[PDB]
């Protein structure tokens, strides 16, 4: 009968897509930004994190968007206290622990929290699961799309002497077609995908500059990568965006017959995707713990319906 | 482990039947269908005996061909064991759904409309309109071989072979990933292209009785092939199929495109790999108790996999 109250912690880039894509939902009130700082530049309430007890009862829903992964372990457990709770945790060797804590924080609180959601970990973490299922003895592997990677930029951009600079993984195409017709099981992770930088720097810095990037350990070293020195006023115009996506392909064998199942996402923005996806989750929360609540929950637990604005009814009627 | 028969044994029954022999928790029981004799090892039970298996199952695999039998069938069928049913008469479902959860409530639960339309495409249509807020999407269908166009070709008189595929208009796919498909419909997006062996004097009534067909050719682009009969039979005689499911959203400037894209060898093969899967989940709504009817749109994920959560929450997510 009334609308979800929403409040998001942290004010990164998740955080404003988050804020932005709120005036969007037909059910949803963000109520307010909880930040460390006392001043943002926006319209919204901002209040400070360590008074966040004291708005428990006016909260239904926290958007946990902390910038800097390392907080998810420590912070959001209590956060699970005054409300229900998710979050876009990607440390993918960490998930299993997260959900266990998370889990015995919510059910003391009577709340529901939902982990690691976002497009990977997220849909593509339910593709990859629908498809194995259905397929008997398949095949599956997964490719980050032609996209921004931030660590691998962040790296670039620290090394002496780089002014500007973003670093892209590209699916290798080859690759692709083979995952589709079953040709690539001995593949490593080094055969998947290439890099590619474009960097801006002085001349006489060049030389150093592409040996530190050929040469660094765990980012680079093992890789095909092409690196691009660029004038500023090119990169200013082609490289400030934030693209991303990727394919999930899955194939199997029903004897003598072949089978491809292929999941594609083509993002312009990759936060305001992701906040998308975030967002819709917290719906399903919500509704979860009014129709009797539990624990943590991943994406794999939640039934499809929960995550629409629309009554089940209508969507049966449509959509099957 | 797990308790599942089979009834009728037309190609879904048949591609079920082959597929249970690759489930590590899954036995068969038995195929309930009219005849007596089978050309298969599995036994074969008469379908109104009902009774003395009944403790022996949880789940029956409806396969009945010429649908129209399951709404009438599946009813009484259900308080028996759990139902999983492919029932793909869209505006029907919702009614059959309800008459389902009354019958249902007698210890089963009945998963009805699996397979890939309705079923995975199903589930691929709801995942990307909840999460794009102002989302555009399209359904395409693949180049596929459709068994109600072709059926009706043959029919015709004086038509000795033929068979029917429809195809994605190209023009339409990429207008769609592009978000400016919105004033499009089945007559634009999609065309269809016809084979047939016939004597050639029957050729120009056969087009003509083809392309004034109502409801399955009038209004449609058609192409219709005259072919020699051994170029039919090598090239013509497998059952491809396939789609798209294609959506897109604005951020505020921003695009996001969403695809899901199968490519079938074999129709009836991979509906019936969907319709175990919802097997196992239709079951594993059983130490968790309660049931009813549902959609696919009503199951968890995990639910469909052979494998507990623990394992593919540390392995795929």
């Amino acid at each position: 009968g009334t609308n979800i109250r929403v409040a998001i912690v942290g004010y990164g880039n998740l955080g404003r897509s988050v804020e932005k894509l709120i005036a969007k939902q037909p059910d949803m009130d963000l109520v307010g930004i909880f930040s460390r700082r006392a001043t943002l530049d926006t319209k919204t309430p901002v209040f400070d994190v360590a008074d966040v007890d004291k708005h428990a009862d006016d909260v239904d829903v926290l958007f946990l968007c902390m910038g800097s992964a390392t907080d998810i372990p420590e912070q959001a457990p209590k956060f699970a206290q005054f409300a229900c709770t998710v979050d876009t945790y990607d440390n993918h060797r960490d998930i299993p622990r997260h959900r266990q804590v998370m889990n015995e924080a919510a059910t003391a609180a009577g709340n529901v929290a939902l982990v690691s959601t976002g497009w990977d970990p997220g849909m593509f973490s339910i593709n990859r699961v629908y498809a194995a299922a259905v397929l008997a003895e398949h095949q599956q592997h997964t490719f980050w799309g032609p996209g921004l990677s931030l660590g691998h930029s962040g790296a670039l951009r620290r090394i002496p002497g780089v002014q500007k600079a973003v670093q892209y993984i590209l699916p290798s195409e080859d690759a692709l077609e083979k995952a589709r017709r079953g040709e690539a099981g001995d593949l490593t992770g080094k055969q998947t995908h290439k890099m590619q930088c474009f960097v801006v720097a002085d001349a006489a810095d060049h030389e150093r500059i592409e040996n530190d990037i050929r040469t660094m350990p765990d980012y680079f070293v093992g890789y095909e990568v092409e690196v691009n020195f660029i004038d500023e006023a090119t990169f200013d115009s082609e490289h400030t965006g934030m693209p991303n996506g990727g394919h999930v392909i899955t194939t199997g064998d029903t004897g003598g017959f072949n089978h491809t199942v292929e999941y594609i996402l083509k993002l312009d923005r990759n936060p305001d995707f992701t906040a998308s996806s975030q967002i819709a989750f917290g719906r399903a929360a919500h509704r979860m713990k009014q129709q009797g609540q539990s624990g943590a929950f991943t994406v794999l637990e939640v039934a499809p319906y929960l995550l629409s604005p629309e009554n089940l009814d209508d969507l049966i009627a449509r959509d099957v």
